[PDB]
DNA sequence: ACGGATTTGATTAGGTATGTGG
């Protein structure tokens, strides 16, 4: 029986049917479908989400990676069950959130994958891919200096624990924010609470949770001011979280903001006043599932959260449990028909980073020069080789240059804004056949971009016959290709081959011709 | 930028009903 191999992005001939092999601490790059290749709302179709995955074992040429060199291209089978693990949360609410969220977790942390041998058609060929089987979080973001710093001097509490004086106390508080309130003054209120009380708090003031039912005691409603100048800078960091501002949060008829169960990382000074408790926001951090909170944070946010839901009354859950979930990891169950909180965290805890900061400085715009969708031109380069299939597969860098190959057509796709042409050696028999070695034998081909698929199709509105499209299926065609770029991340990219000179006509005509010779 | 010596400093019921975009 076989022997040991290293697990490699070529490898996958090597893969044992139904083994579970294992990318430890890896990073993916990006993702197909993104913003950049499918504007709007491209359905994400299980099988056809697709991530690309760097080990740091592999070569690093430049910020266009290469799939089965230096990358692995994995398919997710289950994207709904990939969202629910990785951390996504808004799928499918919002496909165009889901991958915006599985952007932010995977340009910041690292990940145990586990892979698989997938079969998969085309046409009436088989070949294999890797599959995704699992994914667990391997590294993430570190506690930032500024966290731990200002945390020192602003020591966490709660809000029991507030030892207030003559002279001012600073500390961090995590809290639920109650009332937005303002008169117009020198100072905003953005009252909040704990659930925990203190006996120098003292503010009834529209001090209820949800509904007037259920009352937040006036000596857990901390009354809190924000000063002017400081209001448009939370202003700002709340709108990333639920696009509008502090202000309008309190429309329902007086200063309760508690239906949209907003909670914040303050940042507070304490100071007795005049009989009072005086509490001032210095800063406010909003703090979600998603957002990454020290393992100290979250000693004191989980019981928040937990107080909360158990806390709202029923029917604002009902009403809001869509607003709510920015802030509360709220889940529809099924054989109740009850929300119910799920406990749910991102936590705190160079290669791939410094590669984008590079691209960061310099031009996108060098790179976009070999966008797939961008027209493409018929006279690059003079004598192009010709070329076999492996050869292809090992050219791995953008030497800028057309190529020839002699390949037998397996199948072609109409994808909507692709067209995907598959190729192998033209000397097998028929196209009923099973690629073991699909790095060595197979090529995927695509036509990207308006200007292109117009010329493939001949029409502005890529309208055609399909009998016409699939006519090529089995035929050896003499193609010629350029090496092309594919965004899959802001500032990343993967190579790929489009063909030249190459239309639904010529490949129809052809296909009738090449049969016609044989026949 | 960066840090502290960090800007000021009020009421306590009860009505109505989202999500931030298909």
């Amino acid at each position: 029986g076989s022997d040991p191999f290293d697990l490699k992005p070529d490898s996958i001939s090597k893969a044992i049917t139904d083994r579970l092999y294992h990318i430890s601490d890896g990073k993916i790059l990006g993702f197909i479908p993104n913003q950049y290749l499918d504007p709007e709302s491209s359905l994400i179709e299980d099988d056809f989400l697709l991530i690309y995955v760097y080990t740091y074992e592999l070569p690093l040429l430049s910020a266009v990676f290469v799939p089965e060199y230096n990358c692995y291209e994995i398919a997710i089978t289950n994207v709904a069950k990939f969202f629910s693990k990785i951390g996504v949360r808004s799928y499918p609410h919002s496909i165009k959130n889901s991958l915006l969220e599985l952007k932010e977790l995977i340009d910041n942390n690292r990940y145990d994958i586990t892979i698989y041998k997938k079969e998969f058609t085309i046409g009436a060929a088989k070949s294999s891919k890797w599959a995704l089987k699992d994914v667990v979080l391997r590294s993430a973001l570190p506690t930032p200096k500024e966290v731990t710093f200002t945390e020192n001097k602003f020591p966490l509490v709660r809000v029991s624990n507030i030892v207030p004086s003559a002279s001012s106390r600073y500390y961090t508080v995590i809290g639920l924010a109650v009332t937005v309130k303002y008169t117009g003054g020198k100072t905003l209120v953005l009252s909040f609470t704990d659930f925990t009380a203190n006996p120098k708090v003292n503010y009834g003031y529209d001090s209820f949770l949800g509904s007037f039912q259920e009352r937040i005691p006036e000596n857990e409603h901390v009354h809190a001011l924000i000063y002017l100048n400081r209001v448009e800078s939370l202003n700002e960091k709340l709108q990333s979280i639920i696009k509008m501002g502090l202000m309008e949060c309190a429309d329902k008829g007086n200063s309760n903001i508690t239906h949209r169960s907003i909670i914040f990382k303050f940042t507070v000074k304490c100071q007795l006043f005049q009989g009072k408790l005086n509490t001032v926001i210095l800063d406010a951090d909003p703090i979600t599932p998603t957002t990454p909170v020290t393992t100290e944070e979250y000693k004191l946010l989980k019981p928040l959260r937990n107080k909360i839901f158990k806390r709202m009354p029923s029917e604002v859950i009902q009403l809001y449990t869509l607003t709510m979930s920015r802030f509360l990891p709220i889940s529809k169950n099924r054989m109740s028909e009850n929300p119910q909180l799920l406990q749910e965290q991102a936590f705190y805890d160079d290669s791939i980073a410094k590669l984008e900061n590079q691209l960061k400085r310099e031009g996108v715009d060098k790179i976009e020069e070999d966008a797939a969708t961008r027209p493409i031109e018929l006279f690059g380069t003079r004598n192009p080789k010709t070329v076999d299939i492996i050869d292809i597969k090992n050219n791995v860098q953008m030497d800028h240059k057309d190529i020839k190959v002699t390949a037998k057509i397996l199948s072609i796709f109409d994808n909507g804004n692709n067209v995907t042409i598959y190729l192998t050696r033209s000397g097998m028999v028929g196209t009923q056949c099973t690629i073991e070695n699909p790095f060595e034998e197979l090529l995927k081909v695509q036509i990207w971009g308006r200007q292109n698929l117009t010329l493939f199709f001949g029409n502005p509105n890529y309208s055609y016959k399909r009998e016409e499209l699939t006519a090529c299926i089995g035929s050896i065609v003499d193609f010629t290709l350029i090496p092309r770029v594919l965004r899959v991340n802001e500032y990343l990219y993967i190579k790929i081959w489009c063909p030249i000179y190459a239309t639904l006509e010529s490949l129809l005509i052809h296909s009738r011709l090449e049969y016609d010779n044989d026949t």
